[PDB]
């Protein structure tokens, strides 16, 4: 049994850049095949419509078990416009956003969509005098290694591993989509961490990660004197910078325990697991 | 007027990844019109068949001015295929690779296309005992810290702009295509950086990024002995650990300086720069 | 003219702990002379209750131009009770506490008194299981590094220093009492820093032990499980420690521009400064 | 039944700052109660005397087990007046103070009252041009975190928790009074930490913390040289500055092991111990 | 028995610097003494022969039962000088050298010698615009931490006791004589560290050690203009700080697991062992 | 004219293990010529005697300038046997020691001997139990680190290269051999860093590498309680490592302002200087 999906990327968000490369992290999975589309970084309602045109389309000759629909604020006009887009199509999806997506969770739970928010994944400072291609690519690399080295990934990656699988059976109701809102708290009920304190620092890494989309908020909109908002967009960035640092030492942390907690993927789709680093993933 | 493009990513490459937001950072370019397929990590030539024929298919109605393909060694089966199709379109077409595909380079520039090669874009531990989903997020992020610090995503970006407009000369002749190769020794060419050591670190850490491919490919390819071969894909990823860092302490250096050099689009495309925080950009 | 004052510190806040010391940092000033009366640790209205009648007690034989409260929560039980205490007394007063006191702030306004409220001055997990003498002074340590090299002390210091003025003219109505809240937004009115990336990791270290509150009163008042809001006050301290650390960048960064600006009192109690190394304040 | 001191603080030693908050960590022993009062900064023989008759006229309502005088060179001429006033006082007495407390370490058993010496708690670099109250406070953050992390405080700790002990039992003789001198080598007659390097490490940042004193005197009372003794007591700063980080070192390998030794107080008083995180105090 | 070893230092070398002292490290051995000669950092023809005539001249009385000569490439005209005139005598001699050596490997065993090649033993960037004495210094105690505490000191140290037990006996052939060629792979099979990221971090930075070579080389024989051989050579010097960087962050691994392999010497030569702190040497 | 001297090394110090090489820094000097003979570690009377008997023997021939020796302690047997040896010849010699050569300085000069004495040339740990071969690396490694990035090896290249004038004169007089004592104040009077918290870090790092020495004595030569010196001479190290960190961050503080200092010599000898990195020079 070969499960298909097709992501479709509108905007920019961290989970939404690696969310399926996580379910096929060396090209080896033969249990699995994807098509991904969208229109890079913009998101207005018209791109967004294009793109889930795009999806559909293809979807008629691929034949997906589900289409996942992965981009920054799920209640914004663009991905309002596709949420709805996708509850209207006959292949069963999941939305991947940041927590401006809660205000559209009860909508969601409704419109029969599947939903992972990623509190942590947070908006980027982004004004013109600041925010130029390089920082914005320093941001998403600080993100990319909170969200990895924390843990998130490994809950997103079961997430759509435990879709695979139902999507196996041709039979993804409603009850088998999921409905998740990760947060720093995601942690506590979890054993991604064989060190306690590991666990504390993956938590204030998260914390502060969520803690820079208020403030990239009132940068890019709220305040709009230019002597004070450049100052708070860069000023956001430097959080994030030390909530990657945060997960890097957690890393380290569970490296001197050698217990780095490692979860790949058999070419049959399995997950395997392992601490020990040479222990063979079984 | 208004310049399009198509993007298709097959595999993963650090490059291919930011590369259509690298032009589009806060998305308010209204010059520009962006669509990115592909078939993710995989890159087989079935699947990169597949994903070519997916951006051609979708050329005609979108009708780009040029079509961009983006994945790890543009001389393998399955991207040297994609060369083959998008060679032969009435698409002018850019090849994004890292430096396996250096063996094609003289093919290219006579199949007709441009490429823009990446020495520091190494290949990573790819080994069911080492690289899970995590970990794969984890080296990613520090292979795009030291993309976009070391200064290597600005001319990527200047490369894409600069066609950007030649393309909306409607007039995009193969002497206007790229024809890039970027290694530790591009930023001597720059004016990238304002401190003699932060360009320094920044070359060091290019050098190291680049030496990642040779200790990732002798781990996955040669050494047979899982007791040697894990240690060995797993010090490549601590280099370019400390290759991050190295960008990232060239990076606080320019800050040290006040001179951190941001180059964003103005929202007509052009792009701007400055160097002082708060210059606002001209 | 020898300006005098009480400090009355009941509880503990990083603030109230060196607010008198940022006064006569070397013991030199002969134009001042503080007497401090306490209870401690303990801000019930009982103890609370007990060491403003101890200030006001000896403020007789004293004669106080002013008298200053600290402690944490200005809108709990002990503080209030002192809050009216003084209010109702003969000596101007200043009320130095947290966020918490925002609730009662405009309720201090017209009681007639003065305040400054440090809102990245947070309240530290307090569980019995985490929390130990040892983990609360290495708490404060990080706090105190935070306050200082943020530049939060220099605005303290800049508000006493300013009434100690007007106690020497013998008027300090309720128009020369301070009215103060201090947050990360704090330093995009003054001129601190010589260096722009020194402030903002210094408004990103203020605004880190800012939302360390939120987690500290989770732990502390809101999750009753042991393992949840264990790991949950400890992560609380793990943000502290990091929000120490950008501090101190910011410090180092404008020492490597020689640019670390310095307030010296004279033995007059005028106020030198001076950003240069080798110059002498003026 | 519960215990009770009076704490006298006249000028400032990080051991003194921090005394009586090392008792009850958490406000919740309700088996004892503090008084606290001072003159800050301050400490000539007279403000000395003022403040330690402010203390012994509350000691009459208050009724002290032991009282407790807090400050640096307990051998000066401020310090000495408080050693004579109290050692001839109905109340048992007990001085906290630095190095310079040697010299009268004979005359002080004698005039029978218990002392605690610590060597590391070093005067910091007091000079005009260098010392403002920020630095001050920079500068007593760094020696908190060593005293704190090298478990030096749960030396003072311990000590004033077993003399509470002896004070419930209605029953405080001179025999029982501390006579301690902290020092590097007193980690070596603790278990403080389970891992060696953790111990070594703190002994490194004890040692360095003594030998910051030598700097400081030398800058300010032996260098006259403008251009030589501001560059000195600077150096006794970063000095200082370095032993803090050699402390937060030893307790990451604690962490590392998750063997943090936790001692808080139950709340009657009795100190619980812990070494595993999620442990829970016994 | 006593064994006599004859040391030749031309030229300078990581490795040459410090082997005999590796081999007395605290100078209480009682079964060997050596005598070491040179003409420091020469290397040239004229010199090496007056170094290695002083050798054999102090030999005739000295009576060694190995010659050592040390110092970079064993293929350039000095070195090759020095290789002619040692294996012409009567003397087991052992050439210590970096990876250059590699081209005369087959030309030094058809003269009797035996070798140790040191590949990360780099050249560093001795460009007159860029490498003074203090750069010097500072370089090679970068390459020294690296040689250390990666292990490959140990390797020699090995090498060279083995031989100095076969002397003992008067029993030193040809076959007897090492053939090494020392590399990042080297450690791959040692018993160096019990925590595997630290092995895998100590492989990390010989990879990068190795890789300065060839820096150093194109901006000292192959770059000439003087603004690209500049930044070059200084690049190859921030790489080999951050591969010491990486040596540091191995040895404090085996720290925080107090696995810190020592094998001291015993007075009698013997090569004792341990790994925890508190273990004596066995 | 060529000057020409000998260097003995008996013992080991940084200083003498770097001296020679630190006037000829890339060995293309032409007017100098050396000869380093020695008994490597061994700086017994016996050793030391062979030692400079080595060097008489070959200044017959060789005809030296003058003659240094390095080594610890000038005042033990072994050093005093060579200062005597020395002394009696009619070859200007000079003395390279640590503190403990302050006990014989009178001596020295009452010898016509010249001296170069560095304090912060800290003994390390050399206790068995702790001291292997690469833990003594490792010491040597931060030891260099200290002394050439604060600027004492500049002091030495200086004393030596005026010298080394001197002799190209056939001018050396007892009056023009340098009498020094090196140590942290050294730096106050130097042009070594342009910025001053760069001086003041180095003066640290000079600081607490002196200390190093006492703490080494004590667990060598005092403590006879295997459980205490063990941890006492670790914890020298542990300090020494933090020197090294100290040195390195005012190398990188100078980096930051393009201001690191290089002193190289031209191929005529002749002591060129610089500043800005790609500056000249001259
Ligand atoms: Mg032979
Ligand atoms: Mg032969
Ligand atoms: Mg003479
Ligand atoms: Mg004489």
């Amino acid at each position: 049994t070969v499960a298909k999906a097709i992501f479709i990327k509108c905007g920019n968000l961290g989970t939404s850049m690696m969310m399926d490369m996580l379910l096929d992290e060396r090209a080896d999975r033969e249990d699995v095949e994807f098509r991904v589309v969208g229109t890079s970084v913009k998101m207005d309602p018209e791109c967004v419509e294009a793109a889930v045109e795009m999806a559909l389309d293809i979807a008629e000759d691929f034949e997906p078990d589900f289409i996942v629909y992965g981009g920054p604020n799920p209640a914004a006009p663009g991905p309002s416009k596709a949420r709805e887009m996708l509850a209207d199509s006959e292949y069963p999806a999941v939305i991947i956003g940041d927590a401006p997506g809660l205000k559209v969770k009860d909508e969601m739970e409704e419109q029969g969509l599947g939903y992972i928010l990623v509190k942590p994944d947070a908006m980027l400072g982004a004004r013109r005098e600041f925010l130029d291609p390089v920082e914005m690519a320093i941001y998403n690399a600080d993100l990319m290694k909170v969200l990895a080295a924390t843990g998130v990934f490994r809950v997103v990656q079961e997430a759509f591993d435990e879709l695979i699988e139902k999507a196996k059976e041709d039979e993804i109701s409603e009850n088998d989509l999921p409905k998740l809102v990760i947060d720093r708290n995601t942690l506590l009920e979890r054993e991604e961490f064989e060190n306690p304190y590991a666990m504390v620092k993956a938590m204030a890494a998260l914390e502060i990660a969520e803690n820079v989309a208020d403030v990239s908020v009132e940068g890019c909109f709220v305040e709009q004197d230019k002597e004070r908002y450049v100052p708070i967009v860069a000023s956001a960035h430097e959080m994030m910078r030390k909530a990657a640092e945060l997960a890097d030492e957690a890393r380290e942390l569970e490296k001197s325990n050698d217990a780095v907690l490692r979860t790949p993927h058999a070419p049959d789709g399995k997950v395997l697991s392992k601490r020990k680093f040479m222990e063979d993933p079984e």
